[PDB]
């Protein structure tokens, strides 16, 4: 989850 949102934003 964090990798995932890290990257989207
Ligand atoms: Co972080």
């Amino acid at each position: 989850l964090a990798e995932a949102l890290h990257h989207a934003l």
